[PDB]
């Protein structure tokens, strides 16, 4: 329960993760969608689903510590159990990362979903996707295949993490029970 | 100048302001737009405009001391010269008008526009406009002749504010000086 979601730009990584709680995949409700950006049409497709919204671009703030204490102030009165970036964009912060630990989850690329932390690494990797380098490479689909995998994949780490069976703890994540280490993935021991 | 306009739905009232400041006709600029609604497509808007929306929905916040605590905090950030009310159907406190004073302006469906001074929407009218009903009008073809002089009356009324033509002392609009009868109108006779 208790979702909040950070984004830039379009929204497909958020889309994903506002039906999977409609059909009741993940336990909870994405209560809020927050983009540093206007335009990100992340934002259409959250008002469609009538979730409360809210852009706060930077330039509107006079330094970097005054916006981040306000994107803080405003995700914070949403008492949010997970904050997932899904697409967000913008260099985040001793503050931010550290207000945020072992509650704050991102997505990055070949594809892959972490816990984020002030660790040298980024945090611990969760779960893995590879794609195939497989010749029907119909060029678009580089980036659009990876695209399925994230669908896919970020909705059912949110998932567990709502059922209570993913925590971080000690900057080792830990599925149902025990230490996933390094590339981790499913069914437990 | 710094103008935030609140919404709750189409916004068409929201976009004849952002068109007037766009081709110069307002002396100002539509900093952001509010919402007490998570689907208003007025919202839209402000998005293909590029204007940073934020939506607070009453549901969030427990006590509605707290919704006008937090709604003022997020209009404050864009600091505003005059808070335009088009559409917002939410019952307002006493705190949230006496903080905006004699700066927030709203618009009413028969037309006429005036200054909020009360939490039961009174205040003294800068101006009206009346619109013909014909043999054989629809309740819609009503309807959007007045909605076509509110895109008409409340810009320009925006215009002569934010000109400093316009001002409000003592529950009395004045334009030039001259303290407005109380049907408004903008001349004399």
């Amino acid at each position: 329960m208790n979702i909040v979601v950070l984004i830039s730009g379009n929204g497909s990584n958020l889309q994903a993760i506002i039906d999977a709680c409609k059909t009741n995949k993940i336990k909870g409700t994405v209560r809020a969608v927050f983009s540093n950006k206007a335009d990100a049409f992340g934002l259409e497709r959250a008002r469609q689903a009538g979730i409360a919204t809210h852009t706060l671009i930077a330039s509107a703030f006079d330094s970097r510590e005054a916006y981040d204490r306000e994107l803080i102030h405003e995700i914070d009165m949403y008492a949010p159990d997970v904050v997932v970036l899904a697409g967000f964009m913008r260099i985040l912060s001793p503050a931010f990362v550290s207000h945020y630990a072992g509650r704050l989850l991102n997505i990055h690329p070949g594809t892959s979903v972490h816990f984020v932390t002030d660790e040298l690494d980024g945090g611990p990797v969760i779960l893995q996707a590879k794609v195939p380098v497989f010749a029907g490479d119909s060029e678009d689909d580089i980036t659009a295949r990876v695209q399925t995998q994230e669908h896919a994949i970020y909705p059912l780490v949110i998932s567990w993490f709502a059922d209570g069976r993913l925590k971080m703890h000690e900057n080792a994540a830990w599925l149902d029970g025990q230490r996933l280490p390094p590339q981790g993935y499913a069914a437990d021991e």
